[PDB]
């Protein structure tokens, strides 16, 4: 029923643009919307990937590996799933494993990969694949993992037990002035609601 | 260690602005970032998203979701009921109001998150995620009628909690819709909790 009529540029940057979107509502009335888009998207299925990294070790509870970084748009520190943009020609799966190794040092194995999902659809067209990855923490390659961050990336790794994720995240927030990512919190809520 | 040095406006709109953020990295090097902000914040957060658990005796619990055309995405999206918090409104009151508006259901607050980030590599947008139970056997929830505001066109989709991820994957396979990343994260964790 509803569809895009046109997209007028309002302002471009090196990395992000703002657009005035004209669209047809279900009554036949024309309406407008201010939309944000990244400038970097190619023939990728999505802008980025987020990795759900499940650290598995014998005689240990499973952990979910997360990353803490300063995020300039937020003006503060955020706790997130390891994540980044998909390179031109890279598969979501390869980007997931690469970004996980870069940001955390862990070498994972693909478990599953989502279709493209929207980050904030009332505001942007940004999409990711959410890729679930198991990390064999008993393999020697994952013994003392060293991050290989790229230029301008500064990451601290935080691994929290899956069986208590939400309480552990609430404790971090109580002690240390930082924001939890909405996908991380949604995941933690569902672990409790199950 | 890291902090904001300055924020240059690049373009404002009625609802969204684009900013060049200058910040200090942990090595003492000055760097820049293109950031998006909403112009509407007054509030603990921009918005709320509601996790509505429809509970009816002798039925599977359902998660109530909404399908809407999203102009930034150029297509239809499946999301938790959600909207912006009004000036002076508590997150909890906004959650119950937006849930009744978008779905017709009258719920009860179960829990409320701290402010969580939507896409911290890109914007400063935040929400409270509010978990709400809906007593589907109460007569008030028998024949619920949405009361959408101006420009809101919502289809309500209830899916069983015990099979949410498979049900969402099936919708995506049959219908060309995008699932919201928080919805998908929640659905994954329902499966991963085993
Ligand atoms: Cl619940
Ligand atoms: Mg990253
Ligand atoms: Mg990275
Ligand atoms: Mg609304
Ligand atoms: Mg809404």
């Amino acid at each position: 029923k509803q569809y895009i009529i046109s997209e007028e540029l309002i302002s471009e940057g090196k990395w992000v643009k703002l657009e005035k979107t004209t669209y047809m509502d279900p009554t036949g009335k024309t309406r407008t919307w201010e939309s944000v888009k990244r400038t970097t998207r190619k023939e990728q299925t999505a802008d980025g990937v987020a990795v759900i990294p499940v650290l598995q070790r014998t005689l240990h509870y499973e952990c979910i590996v997360l990353v803490k970084q300063f995020r300039p748009p937020m003006g503060g520190y955020c706790i997130e799933f390891p994540a980044g943009l998909i390179d031109d020609g890279e598969t979501p799966e390869a980007a997931a494993l690469r970004e996980l190794e870069e940001e955390t040092g862990y070498k994972g194995d693909i478990a599953e990969c989502s279709p493209a999902v929207c980050m904030d659809p009332g505001l942007s067209n940004c999409t990711i694949h959410i890729v679930t990855v198991t990390i064999n923490g008993d393999d020697a390659e994952n013994a003392r993992p060293k991050p290989k961050p790229g230029d301008g990336e500064f990451v601290e790794v935080i691994s929290l037990p899956k069986n208590d994720l939400l309480q552990r995240l609430d404790a971090l927030v109580a002690e240390e002035h930082l924001t939890v990512d909405a996908r991380v919190y949604s995941y933690a809520l569902a672990l409790k609601h199950a």
